[PDB]
Formats: C-alpha cells, sequence, structure tokens
C-alpha cells in the first residue's frame, strides 16, 4: 500500500499538532529534544526500514536495538515519544502507529528547529520484533571514509549522493561526543598527528573543549555556526573545514568527493536548495521497507509488542 500525506486526515486530524505541542513544551526544558528525535527517526529508518523497531524494549527472545553501538549511551528522547504517543493513543484511541508517530515527530523537530515545513507520507505500521544484530551492522560510524558513507546508504536503499548531503544536514543541530573525535584531535589513522582536513584554528578550539585525556563524554556542537537551528550553515562549515567529525568533512574533502563537493557548495550557498534537498532525501528515507495495509500492527505502547 502506497504511504499517503493524507493517511490520518479522517482518522486523527489532530496527530501532528498533538505531536507538534509535546515537542514545543519538551524544547523549553530540554533544547536538544528536536535534534534527538529526528535522528531517532534516521536510526529507526536504517534498520528494517522505518517500522518503529528502534522503540521495542528488551525481551528474552530478542535483544533491543537500544544497546548498539549507535544508539547504546548515545540516542535519547524515547520518554517523550512516549508521551505524544499517549496523547494521541488519547485523542484517537489505536489509530496512529509508532513508525509514523516517529516520522512526523521528526518532521515537526525540523520545523520547529527552524527548517522547512511538509507534510511526510504516512500509512507506516509497527515491526514485530527489534533488529539488534541489523542496527550494529547499518548504523554508520563516524569514522566511515566516504566509500565506507556512501555504502551505507545504499545498503538501506538511498543510492543518490543527494541523499547522503542532504540528510547529513542534519548536524546543523544537535550534540556530539569528545570521544567521537579525539583521533582527529590527536592521532588520526595513527600518524600520530590530527585529521590535516581540520581547519587549524577550529582544531585549537576543538581540542579545547576535548583534551587529551579528559572527559570522552563532553558534549560538542555539531555546527558551530548555529547550535540548534536548523539551517545550511552546517555545509559552510565543511567549505571551510570546519566539519566535526571526520564523516562530515569528507563530503567535501575525501578523494572520492568529486560528486559530493558540488551538492556541499550548493546547499550552502542555497538555502532554499537545501531545504528542497532536506525534504526529498527525508521523505526518500522515510519511504525505507515500510511495512504496510495489515501487515505489522499499531503498536500501543511503542515500547512492546501488543499482545
Ligand atoms: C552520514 C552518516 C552519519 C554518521 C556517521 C553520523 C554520526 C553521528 C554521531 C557520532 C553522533 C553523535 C552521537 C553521540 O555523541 O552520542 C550523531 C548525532 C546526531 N546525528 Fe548523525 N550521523 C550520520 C547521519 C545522520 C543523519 C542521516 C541524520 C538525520 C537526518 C543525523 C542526525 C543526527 C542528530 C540530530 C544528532 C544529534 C543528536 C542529539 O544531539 O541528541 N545523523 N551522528
Ligand atoms: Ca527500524
Ligand atoms: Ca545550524
Amino acid at each position: 500500500m502506497q504511504l499517503t500525506p493524507t493517511f490520518y486526515d479522517n482518522s486523527c486530524p489532530n496527530v501532528s499538532n498533538i505531536v507538534r505541542d509535546t515537542i514545543v513544551n519538551e524544547l523549553r526544558s530540554d533544547p536538544r529534544i528536536a535534534a534527538s528525535i529526528l535522528r531517532l527517526h534516521f536510526h529507526d529508518c536504517f534498520v528494517n526500514g522505518c517500522d518503529a523497531s528502534i522503540l521495542l524494549d528488551n525481551t528474552t527472545s530478542f535483544r533491543t536495538e537500544k544497546d548498539a553501538f549507535g544508539n547504546a549511551n548515545s540516542a535519547r528522547g524515547f520518554p517523550v515519544i512516549d508521551r505524544m504517543k499517549a496523547a494521541v493513543e488519547s485523542a484517537c484511541p489505536r489509530t496512529v502507529s509508532c513508525a509514523d508517530l516517529l516520522t512526523i515527530a521528526a518532521q515537526q523537530s525540523v520545523t520547529l528547529a527552524g527548517g522547512p515545513s511538509w507534510r511526510v507520507p504516512l500509512g507506516r505500521r509497527d515491526s514485530l520484533q527489534a533488529f539488534l544484530d541489523l542496527a550494529n551492522a547499518n548504523l554508520p560510524q563516524p569514522f566511515f571514509t566516504l566509500p565506507q558513507l556512501k555504502d551505507s546508504f545504499r545498503n538501506v536503499g538511498l543510492n543518490r549522493s543527494s541523499d547522503l548531503v542532504a540528510l547529513s544536514g542534519g548536524h546543523t543541530f544537535g550534540k556530539n561526543q569528545c570521544r567521537f573525535i579525539m583521533d582527529r584531535l590527536y592521532n588520526f589513522s595513527n600518524t600520530g598527528l590530527p585529521d590535516p582536513t581540520l581547519n587549524t584554528t577550529y582544531l585549537q578550539t576543538l581540542r579545547g573543549l576535548c583534551p587529551l585525556n579528559g572527559n570522552l563524554s563532553a558534549l560538542v556542537d555539531f555546527d558551530l555556526r548555529t547550535p540548534t537551528i536548523f539551517d545550511n550553515k552546517y555545509y559552510v562549515n565543511l567549505e571551510e573545514q570546519k566539519g566535526l567529525i571526520q564523516s562530515d568533512q569528507e563530503l567535501f574533502s575525501s578523494p572520492n568527493a568529486t560528486d559530493t563537493i558540488p551538492l556541499v557548495r550548493s546547499f550552502a550557498n542555497s538555502t532554499q536548495t537545501f531545504f528542497n534537498a532536506f525534504v526529498e532525501a527525508m521523505d526518500r528515507m522515510g519511504n525505507i521497507t515500510p511495512l504496510t495495509g495489515t501487515q505489522g500492527q499499531i503498536r500501543l505502547n511503542c515500547r512492546v509488542v501488543n499482545s
């Protein structure tokens, strides 16, 4: 069954409004929640598609994706999803799936952070199991080279370099742990030297935030220009070699970036171009192997399968 943006227009026309309100209140006490929710949707879609499998807690039969290298002590905002889920369930009993709910939450997060506004396709249903192993194999790592980054995206169904470059724009806000850049700052690829593609002036700043043998869990902003605003500044940083993690700067500095370089500049020069590309890429990621029709179910508690 084809996904459609009007899927809940009769059964729950206030779904997006409820999701938005939940995020608006949360943002007052946690300005990071918007970035966190977008990332949860990303991690959900890259593992067996956008089926809310990532929201599932542990069971004696299958392990939770929350303990995957890419989610453990990293992914956050799960309680917030439960909150909007409960609210939507009150307004529309057994109607909105967790998969669709997370997709909407991601879209609203982007808009609330100042990003584009659009209606995401709906009609996805919830999985009957979680996929820890698949999450460890599919979720890309900050130390991936451009070829590996491209491979990771193609693996889940995104062949276009525009998908990678546009979706990587999600780093226009949010936090990153010192842990993932220690190598770039003091010993990149066993050279005993910092990553040469990292601006030397910025290198000094990052070294002060992440000293050697310091707190590896300390947080740093992905975008030094506008840490919490969803804009194309992320790409301007790349042009000046100010991308935060290796996977960011390679989109512009990798020897295999002949196709990504023009895309980075394109999005850097025009907000509209980036926003259009971001929306397009987001809907493509949102269309990865979804469960539709009668497949899967409408989970009442996103943490457990219905019984
Ligand atoms: C191209 C591959 C990518 C890699 C290797 C990558 C890597 C990372 C890493 C290492 C973190 C920091 C986690 C932590 O410190 O706990 C992170 C955070 C984040 N990423 Fe990415 N990422 C990628 C793609 C994306 C995509 C496609 C999106 C969404 C469109 C996204 C959205 C985010 C957000 C918003 C955060 C901040 C989360 C928060 O502050 O809670 N990332 N990413
Ligand atoms: Ca999933
Ligand atoms: Ca920004």
